[PDB]
């Protein structure tokens, strides 16, 4: 009797968004019956090799032969955890559904053999787009069935309010975006952190606060920005943006960079524009007009509710399990 | 806030299995967390035109705009309640899933007439769940413009039933009714087949004609040995590279190996998954069931049972289930 | 094979609250895997008998003898539906649980000749889920019969809704309809009183007027702090003893202490969480938050938001619907 | 954001009862969207303090503040691996529901007063009987909310045949059940056991098969019969009988010897009949008639979706988390 389970990290700072993804996936995971393996994330070379070994063990307790499990990488325990729990699932005869939240080496390079070696343990990958798939191929992955993630949801019942002001919100650390501590343009740009840092002029900071509330307040008008650092674009046109996600279940259009993955989503459903620059960007908005914005408001809001309701990870949740056995 | 919602049939006798199928599908659904819309079979020339209406909005009293529907097709209460149905489902601003179980104008040559008819309604659907990929290009060449599509590809056949061991016994499964396959009145092979029907008919010297036994307990028998027979009579031919046989996904769900002609649909499952042969004639599976070696059943049944928790837990209908309704947003 | 439907209205009013009770059992019922029975609020006049009989019949497609049904009542369809929907399910052979959201002969003084009729089609389920005990002495009173009673207690609201922490806010939130509840229009307290409504009207000096909003807004406002009100008319005192408050779990689940008057129905829930105060009358409960201190406010903050994980995630509801199913099978 | 967790056991023999139960309550459990704790039956002594720690660290990895948990008890790895899982957990600020399957110092009485001692720190107690709660309260158990359970449910689509055999079963092991190995009454009594063991006269052995398959058999006819040697009848007063749920599930009546516990849902369900010994049993089916069988054999079908469906454990495992709270 087959049981399907998912890892799912705790632990971290509430303020996490790998912790928080983990869990919206688990919750969604729960409601489709699959089980949760739980992880704790702590400093592993606090355990003795047999102390790391019973721990995971703990972990791995509810599992049998024939089950199918879920790993939800990285652990955040450093890549000897997430080795040593791939090895333990390994000894079970089970099949392995790696679903991949970030590649650590990419964001540390000079572990990517290692991790290579144990994402060719699992049966099946989902990753983030059909382009980190070809990177991970360059770099030795040869696990055979894939599936493409597209998009985070983001569940929520969020009220949205009716939507034109010519702002740019941006919920993210300043720390890992420069960008921001640059920021020298005259339309507004609104971020949200809990960095106690001060920033130029027509940036206006915001403390952090619960998604549900900042969903409402967007949802009011405006555009939302998805953007990255010099330093992480590379990294930019492989991944899952969570906060696109966020700005698409707020109900407002997104401005993203030329370049960032699966823009195909954006392009075919109507979602907002994809832009060469930041330049281009602010002239879209000083220049766009309001039938314009009601049309971009609508496919928005026709759209949302595959992330509302969770359709993307129903669907990556439901398509890569049967892909392990079929 | 949307709800999925999904059409059922009710009030068909115990051994229908369209109902059976439409039902098993709405289990899992609700597991999944959609809702039913339950539909009762019943003769629709007793309803006025206004009764009929109000029916209907009876059956759909609880959709809401914003929702999605999957109508599972046909309810079996004709063309003409079908075009009804979808008609009310229109007056919404929702998605509508098409999930074709059977279609009528493919099923005999004589109701052809009613593929015009057919395709318009069918036209109505933002997306629609086929049995096959050939039975989507087939219904395009008759006009379906449906721009999104989902392959079903297999029946599952959810279940905890027990499987016994599957002894190497050299005889044949066939659950389905002597008067829809006429081959069963015909059977002149010195391998037994065996009969399960509820039919009260006798049948050839070498068939063993079977009462009809509750979906469980045919699976705890079928699993004890043998080979699931999928086949069908001349006339149905065409039909068969279109459609997902129940009976298959029964043996599989079952845990034996079974026995399939040429050119069904989706038939790449059974080789990639090493689920049983592929032959051209009765002729060669009866010449293969003599001469299969212990060894090699053993492994057959080792590939059934390793595959078929895919179809006790549901997966084929989960996951079309899950991307019709993403397709059908976008 | 048993499966448990539950009724529920559609078509209200957004800010109706008899269908948000409703919708918002239906959907915790759907996650314990009961089907949905839905119907439509209409004018019943306008169906001839058999229209509204093959109506009824579109509602009941979907169910089969052996079945739980779960009726909340009202519909709001008028008394005569609710009877023919009762001897509808009645037809087949299935356990009734009747989930009492009012009882309409005793909302109003001059409709209480519909006592008869009501009690009569009451006693044809066979689990009754009321309010409060009272309310179940009371119904026995006037002839109801069913042996099996299941207290509902309080409603849930069920909801993720962010709580901002709550301050020491001299003031009091009541989102009900002036309409419904005039002593909001005698108002003249100089503490103020925010209502929350979509009534187009003027309010007296220290009535904060503002306007209906969505609850999961409501929620997160009245999060910030202050006081929740449940209160009646004079002319309502005896259901006050009766019922259930809807916006008393809305109060509980945004996080802030609620004043409420003696008497009223499952005070003890009130009195042993230690959510709030028990008043003798509106100038008690004024005196109260004029004189609370910051550490007393403090403590019934904790105790709400510790008591409120029951209310957020469904409880009181979850047990209900598992319960009266339980009573019904016996 | 409370989430309710469950303990499960997993490891034990396939044909051990306890674990059936408690992977059957746990699978009922997930439906209603609880979250299981997995734990793997193994040898205590082979950890050390801190490896034992760190196991169990690893099973609840997934706890956080404000959750509830299920303990179901016992565990079977021994007294203190139960009193150390309920130290773990009372280290969180959670709320504690203790569900008894067996209390074994009853079933080693010596280790009573440890039980006790850690059942004490539980918030609510499901126990099988309102006479296992006064047992305990005897004994130093002063928990306030208790719950009693009534009856193992025995979820399964099992068919059910037409039902007047004037024949018994016994499911049950006749190394437990002595009074198997004793049996010279003229009606047959039928022993379905794993055990390689010849019995008496009119004892059919029947090998130890599937549950489902059990059903189906019994379904035809005759009558489910429920009881304990000598040695175990103080015990019998007090527990849930699992084959209880199994005859009633299957479609037949019981004969259960008077004392054993919750015997009023018998009587008030009309399930079957209360006897004061064999003799008085093998003479109700001796003298029974079809007309007779028949009335109970619909009481019965009338009873058992309940059993069918779980909802003996669907409101123990609503009420009890409710009753924590509140
Ligand atoms: O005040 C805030 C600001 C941020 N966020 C959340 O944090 C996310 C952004 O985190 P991150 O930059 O790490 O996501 P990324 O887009 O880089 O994947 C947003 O989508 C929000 O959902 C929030 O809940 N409150
Ligand atoms: O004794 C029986 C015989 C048949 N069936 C059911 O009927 C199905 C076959 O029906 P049908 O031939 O119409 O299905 P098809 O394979 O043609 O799609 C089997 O798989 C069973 O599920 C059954 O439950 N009991
Ligand atoms: O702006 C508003 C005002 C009211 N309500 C809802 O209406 C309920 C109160 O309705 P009613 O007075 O009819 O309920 P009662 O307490 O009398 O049962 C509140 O709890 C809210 O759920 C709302 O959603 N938004
Ligand atoms: O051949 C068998 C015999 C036993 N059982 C199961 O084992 C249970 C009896 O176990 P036990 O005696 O330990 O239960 P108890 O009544 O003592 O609680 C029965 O109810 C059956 O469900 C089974 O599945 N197959
Ligand atoms: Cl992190
Ligand atoms: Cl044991």
């Amino acid at each position: 009797c087959m049981r399907v389970y998912i890892t799912n990290i705790n632990g971290q700072s509430i303020q996490s968004t790998a912790q928080l993804c983990q869990n919206t996936v688990t919750d969604v995971a729960v409601s489709l019956g699959y089980r949760e393996l739980g992880i704790y994330c702590y400093q592993i070379h606090t355990d003795s090799e047999s102390e790391l070994s019973k721990r995971l063990d703990g972990i791995v307790a509810g599992l049998r032969h024939g089950d199918v499990v879920i790993f939800q990488t990285p652990t955040w325990n450093t890549t000897e955890f997430d080795e040593k729990l791939m090895n333990k699932l390994k000894l079970y005869d089970i099949k392995i559904v790696l679903f991949i939240h970030d590649v650590v080496p990419l964001m540390n390079f000079y572990l990517m053999d290692r991790t290579i070696a144990y994402y060719n343990k699992a049966d099946v990958v989902v990753a983030p787009s059909q382009k980190m798939i070809d990177k991970l191929r360059d770099f030795g992955m040869n696990v055979s069935k894939t599936v493409v993630q597209g998009m985070w949801d983001h569940p929520t019942q969020a009220p949205m309010f009716p939507a034109l002001k010519r702002e740019i919100h941006f919920p993210g650390n300043p720390e890992r975006f420069s960008f921001v501590k640059e920021w020298k343009y005259d339309i507004p740009l609104k971020v949200y952190t809990w960095q106690n840092v001060e920033l130029p002029q027509n940036v206006h900071k915001i403390n952090y606060r619960p998604d549900e509330q900042l969903l409402m307040e967007m949802s009011q008008g405006g555009f939302g920005l998805v953007w990255m650092d010099d330093k992480d674009k590379e990294y930019q046109s492989l991944y899952c943006s969570y906060k696109l996600g966020s700005f698409l279940a707020a109900g407002i259009p997104v401005i993203v960079q030329e370049g960032i993955a699966n823009q195909e989503l954006i392009e075919n459903n109507g979602l907002g524009w994809i832009v060469k620059d930041v330049e281009e960007a602010i002239m879209k908005v000083k220049n766009v007009n309001e039938d314009e914005y009601i049309e971009l408001v609508k496919n928005v809001r026709s759209f949302n509710p595959i992330l509302r309701k969770g359709f993307f990870t129903r669907r990556l949740l439901t398509e890569s399990v049967f892909q392990a056995i079929c």
